[PDB]
């Protein structure tokens, strides 16, 4: 009766350390491990819920779940309602609720699946129809459903699972008794800790390269426990079970299906894709001006200048000091005149200690009741940068209106172009509030997940504090998201163009409103390597605008690290070099000449690829694609890709293989079956100063030369990449002529596309205010296909076409039937470089033979 294989034992004492006698008193089995694995675990006979009165609606199924025997947790809910909705052929949805009490809910020719049910103990069983494989089986363990404790378990189809941000972890999560805690927390990224965001979604790989996704729409603090059987357990501290299963079958389709629910990523302004430079310690407008001066002097592109707490008056939002920032508005106006943009930090917490009538944001907040309140109904007061602070309630409609006003009013003073929203966990320098926290079940729940500090209050506000929609206990994981939403709306109203919001704390669906950076990472090799899986993870979760502080934030960077970090960083979708107050400088211009070359080259390449990167974001926005993706998302059927997370793809075509260790002059990367052209063979122009031509892989690891000044970038055969000429800003580069890089298959074919708009307007797709072109290479010709042409893309000039993998030197190269003025061919590299005078918006035919 206690004969359960070790790896299939489910913890019967997740709440406390337990003795044998107590374990058996709970009706559980006690077997000590031989070396983690629970000593106290459920027998197959442990009391669960029983399914009864299962019936058939038009949507799917409904049933009653009854528990006869109470668990060891208080306030078991003995009668539940089951609703199974078969929403699409790709998406199955089921809820388990209390029919007697409305509980907290997060405010949001055949199907590929089939569903069965176990009667006793109750379980939901989901099969993939095509191959009969069990994806979900909740029978593996008892269902717990108490007021402050939900537990739902399932078998997993393989050892390969990804998701459940935000943690410093490999892309593929360890199934060796791993406890993953989702509770937004201000902590410098470290393994085994709950970090800034919570995304209750996983993608699971199945033998053969199929995949499915599971999303649990629950914003309460939770643990997810993985075991090697393999299996998974959700343990939430409130709410309901609201489960979506996405059937794929392709990993890309899983992501797309998940984003159908949580929302497709927002479309950033083009300039957002440029280089961002920031640090804490630009303490004046004069110093800040020097940063732009020094970058321009040394031919480093810079699109956006940022400021941290420096700009503020006494570290308060919506103010500027009259010392080093007396002429703040003029500085920002000047940046605009140069064709650049400005970003500055904004905290959620509002200074409450000022004299009445002297600080409008607090005074208005007080008047309108925008703050999170405590037991007696007064604002909850914590400590942050300005000192004593109240925290806005972003679930309050009135709070949203107040936030819009503060942003609009401040924008009238200083025309910033976006918002960097930090500390939105929300972060608190003290535990709970200045007045401590009350003694109640929200503050001391029966189950506390493995959060750092061992309490839900650590580094945040009281769980039992009041918001418009609910207690903080339920809403905590949404705090950052709600601020993102609030900020997104505020910037739209204030500016009338696309918002640019970068947020620290995030939740499922965050990517629809804002981007993210991975927080206070150390300037270390370890942290540089870790950023790749982290960036990839966020793409899978539909937050494609993500990156890490290039060169690292905490500690002092080295020259070598900063070179490697910039090399890889240029391939973060969101690229910002940011630095801490006490750190040594790490701006590109602050290093030696050889190092500057390497960095200049990385920034040059990025700027060249912006038209491509922008098109990739367009795909994310309309079709729920990823921008930076792991090999396994592009090559699921090659199981060698499954554990690759130190390389990344941009879209389908561009494979980046970075050096992530000190003193390395080579890198070993994995190349899926196909031909991969070295991007070094494509001519790229720069403003300042700055190997096999092709890899023919059978699906194998390849060692590549990787000297200090090189980052390995390969273009997949059969793909056409659009490029644009150089500039120090996107204002400049968007005016430059364009080029094509054409990577021919052995069969002489290739396909590509370009999306183009004004780069900042709202409702571009709805209004049709864009140009969309497809490029096709076939039978020794390159043509364009006009999907849509408007004034926006009309005057785009194509002046250069580079063809990779041309076997023999041509005798004639024609453009629209006339010999071109100039072309070159390398017998060595197999590259045909053609000069042309064409318009992206007019049909052309380039040919050779
Ligand atoms: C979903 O998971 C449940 C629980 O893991 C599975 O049901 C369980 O299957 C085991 C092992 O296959 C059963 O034990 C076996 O019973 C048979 C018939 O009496 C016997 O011939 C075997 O020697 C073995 O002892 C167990 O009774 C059963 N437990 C429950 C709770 O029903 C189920 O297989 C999974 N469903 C699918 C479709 O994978
Ligand atoms: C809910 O939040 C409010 C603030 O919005 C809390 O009010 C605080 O109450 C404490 C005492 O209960 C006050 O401290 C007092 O300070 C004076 C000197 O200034 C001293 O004479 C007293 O001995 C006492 O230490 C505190 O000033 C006050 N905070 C503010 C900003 O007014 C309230 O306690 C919170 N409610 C609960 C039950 O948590
Ligand atoms: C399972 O259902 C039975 C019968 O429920 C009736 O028919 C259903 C389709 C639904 O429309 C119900 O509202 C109906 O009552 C339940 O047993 C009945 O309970 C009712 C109301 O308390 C009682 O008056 C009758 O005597 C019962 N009828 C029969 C034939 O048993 C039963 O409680 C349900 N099970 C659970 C655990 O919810
Ligand atoms: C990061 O470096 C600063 C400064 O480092 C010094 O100056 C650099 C140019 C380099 O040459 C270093 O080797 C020098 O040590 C560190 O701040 C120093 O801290 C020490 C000891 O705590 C203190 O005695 C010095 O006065 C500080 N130096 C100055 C001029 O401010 C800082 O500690 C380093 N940070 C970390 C975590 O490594
Ligand atoms: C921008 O560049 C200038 C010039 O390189 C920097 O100012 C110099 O800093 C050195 C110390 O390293 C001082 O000894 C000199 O007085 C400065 N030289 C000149 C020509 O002024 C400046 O620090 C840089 N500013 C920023 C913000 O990076
Ligand atoms: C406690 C020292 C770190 C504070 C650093 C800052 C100051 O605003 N707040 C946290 C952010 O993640 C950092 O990017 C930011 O520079
Ligand atoms: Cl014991
Ligand atoms: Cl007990
Ligand atoms: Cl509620
Ligand atoms: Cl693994
Ligand atoms: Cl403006
Ligand atoms: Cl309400
Ligand atoms: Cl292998
Ligand atoms: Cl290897
Ligand atoms: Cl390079």
């Amino acid at each position: 009766q206690c004969d359960v294989p070790p790896n299939s034992r489910f913890d019967c004492a997740p709440d406390k350390a337990i003795t044998q006698e107590q374990c058996e008193a709970r009706g559980c089995c006690y077997i000590p491990a031989k070396q983690g694995q629970p000593w106290c675990f459920f027998p197959p006979s442990y009391p669960s819920y029983k399914l009864e009165n299962l019936s058939s609606s038009e949507m799917g199924y409904t049933a009653t779940l009854t528990r006869t025997t109470p668990t060891f947790f208080p306030k078991d809910i003995l009668t539940l309602r089951l609703d199974v909705m078969m929403e699409t052929e790709n998406r199955l949805h089921f809820t388990i609720k209390d029919p007697a009490n409305r509980r907290y809910e997060v405010p949001l020719p055949s199907p590929l699946y089939s569903v069965e049910f176990s009667e006793e103990p109750f379980g939901v069983i989901v099969h993939r129809q095509l191959d009969g494989r069990v994806l979900l089986n909740t029978t593996v363990a008892p269902l717990f459903f108490a007021d402050q404790f939900l537990q739902l378990s399932t078998s997993l189809p393989s050892q390969y699972i990804t998701g459940l941000a935000e943690h410093l972890s490999p892309l593929m999560l360890s199934t060796s008794w791993t406890r993953i805690t989702l509770w937004n927390r201000d902590l410098a990224p470290t393994p085994g800790a709950n970090l800034y965001g919570s995304h209750p979604f996983y993608l699971a790989l199945e033998d053969g390269g199929s995949a499915h996704g599971v999303f649990l729409l629950n914003s309460n603090a939770m643990d997810v426990v993985l075991q090697p059987s393999p299996a998974l357990s959700w343990r939430s501290t409130g709410g309901i079970l609201d489960v979506y299963i996405f059937l794929g079958p392709e990993p890309k389709s899983v992501v797309q299906q998940y984003l159908d629910v949580v929302g497709y990523p927002f479309m950033p302004p083009y300039w957002g894709l440029g280089f961002h430079l920031c640090r804490w310690g630009y303490s004046s407008t004069a110093i800040t001006r020097q940063v732009v001066e020094n970058m321009t002097r040394a031919h480093f592109p810079l699109d956006v200048q940022w400021n941290d707490l420096d700009y503020m008056d006494s570290r308060r939002d919506f103010t500027f000091n009259k010392d080093g920032f007396r002429d703040f508005p003029a500085m920002v106006q000047e940046l605009h005149q140069g064709g650049r943009r400005y970003m500055m930090i904004v905290d959620p917490a509002i200074s409450s200690s000022g004299p009445a009538g002297s600080y409008r944001p607090y005074d208005e907040g007080l008047r309108r009741g925008v703050f999170i309140t405590n037991e007696t109904g007064q604002p909850l007061i914590g400590k942050v940068w300005p000192g004593s602070t109240a925290f806005p309630d972003f679930t309050n409609p009135t709070a949203l209106a107040w936030w819009e006003d503060m942003v609009a009013e401040f924008h009238d003073q200083v025309p910033f172009d976006g918002m960097w929203i930090d500390m939105n966990e929300p972060s608190n320098f003290i535990r709970g509030s200045e007045d401590g926290c009350p003694n109640n079940e929200l503050e001391n729940p029966p189950y506390v997940p493995g959060v750092v500090g061992g309490t839900l209050q650590a580094a945040t506000i009281c769980a039992s504090s009041h918001q418009f929609l609910s207690t903080h206990y339920n809403l905590h994981n949404l705090y950052g998201l709600t601020e993102a939403i609030a900020s997104h709306r505020a910037l739209v109203k204030a500016r009338g163009t696309r918002p640019f919001v970068i947020s620290r704390s995030t939740f499922a669906g965050h990517g629809r409103y804002a981007g993210h950076w991975t927080g206070d990472v150390w300037s270390s090799w370890e942290q540089l390597a870790s950023s790749v899986p982290e960036i990839l993870q966020f793409n899978l979760l539909g937050v494609p605008l993500v990156g890490a502080d290039v060169c690292g934030f905490l500690g002092n960077t080295s020259e070598e690290l900063c070179v490697r970090w910039t090399q890889l960083g240029a391939f973060y979708p969101f690229m910002r070099n940011h630095n801490s107050l006490l750190s040594l400088p790490q701006e590109p211009y602050s290093f030696s000449e050889p190092a500057q070359q390497a960095m200049r080259k990385a920034l040059t390449l990025r700027y060249a690829l912006l038209p491509h990167l922008y098109t990739l974001f367009h795909q994310a926005h309309v079709a729920g694609e990823t921008v930076a993706r792991p090999l396994f998302l592009e090559f699921p059927k090659d199981s060698s890709t499954w554990t690759v997370d130190h390389q990344l793809l941009w879209g389908e075509a561009l494979l980046i293989t970075p050096v992530l260790q000190a003193g390395k002059a080579e890198v070993t990367g994995y190349f899926p079956l196909g031909t991969w052209y070295d991007l070094q063979t494509v001519p790229i122009e720069a403003l300042g100063s700055l190997r096999e031509p092709a890899i023919h892989s059978e699906g194998q690891w390849v060692t590549l030369p990787a000297p200090l000044d090189t980052i390995n970038v390969h273009l997949r055969a059969g793909y056409i990449i659009p490029l644009q000429g150089p500039g120090l800003t996107t204002t400049e580069s968007r005016q430059q002529p364009m080029a094509l890089a054409v990577a021919l298959t052995k069969g002489g074919e290739a396909r590509g596309e370009l999306f183009w708009d004004d780069g900042e307007s709202l409702e571009v797709l709805e209004r049709g205010a864009y140009t969309q072109v497809i490029f096709l290479a076939r039978n020794n010709t390159i043509v364009n296909e006009l999907v849509r042409v408007t004034s926006e893309g009309a005057g785009l000039q194509l002046q250069k076409v580079t063809v990779l993998g041309v076997a023999t030197a041509p005798q004639q190269v024609l453009s629209n039937g006339v010999p071109v003025s100039n072309f070159t061919y390398s017998p060595d590299t197999k590259v045909l470089d053609i000069c042309v005078s064409l318009l992206m918006g007019e049909q052309f035919l380039v040919s050779w033979c």
